[PDB]
RNA sequence: UUAUU
């Protein structure tokens, strides 16, 4: 059950060992934790009335992608660049719903964009994208 | 499996619907997450060197079992009575590493515990304890 | 594809 501990909390809090100048994972930057505020994630959330706690299309002009800050914080709407580009990759609408191009290793992970690859490798690993409802209203 | 959910989180953090008397899950309480200070167990850990981070046998006689503080806290090397005896019952070595005494549901639960039961129900449901390098010592002494 | 641009 990696799916959800990956949506829940892939990059949502920051690494205990970076602090501590022990993380093995900052060059390259491959850890599951933020070191810096501006690779934190937001977790992805769909809210009791139907809709996302922010857009997984619609990127906000005011997040500053260096420091990781937005005016309207957490509660923006809007998809923040961050690091790596996480909300997008890692958010209930996409995470896990295509099948990745690259080659399946042997242990079932990624051989090109590692571990923490959010595209599908096998049956098994693929999910079924969650909608706003938004988009279901529109798709009608 | 399962088993990795209960050991690292199970009442590790506070529950945010009881707070605004908003969970369901308290008295019958079945509640994942802690609803009182007194509930709440630490992650036991085994350290680079071999060592828990505490004990899953010598109880800290520091720890006031009503308010659920011990001076040392977090870094306290001895078990705190937590509120069903949940730091042992969920402790590394311990946690569904013998068979429970008690029966299954027609769920696959526990009959006394629930489903948060800390024995096995079924030989499928065992894991092997994690040892303190300071057991593995004496026992292989015998 | 949400890392095939
Ligand atoms: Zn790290
Ligand atoms: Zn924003
Ligand atoms: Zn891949
Ligand atoms: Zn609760
Ligand atoms: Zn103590
Ligand atoms: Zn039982």
């Amino acid at each position: 059950p990696q799916h959800y501990t990956y949506l829940k909390e892939f990059r949502t809090e920051q690494c205990p060992l970076f602090v501590q100048h022990k993380c093995t994972q900052h060059r390259p930057y491959t850890c599951f934790h933020w070191h810096f505020v501006n690779q934190r994630r937001r977790r992805s959330i769909r809210r009791r009335d139907g809709t996302f706690n922010y857009s997984p299309d619609v990127y906000c002009t005011k997040y500053d992608e260096a420091t990781g800050l937005c005016p309207e914080g957490d509660e923006c709407p809007f998809l923040h660049r961050t690091t790596g580009d996480t909300e997008r990759r890692y958010h209930l609408r996409y995470y896990k719903t295509g099948i990745c191009i690259h080659e399946t290793d042997s242990k079932g992970n990624c051989t090109k964009n590692g571990l923490h690859c959010a595209f599908a490798h096998g049956p098994h690993d693929l999910r079924s994208p969650v909608y706003d409802i938004r988009e279901l209203q529109a798709m009608e």
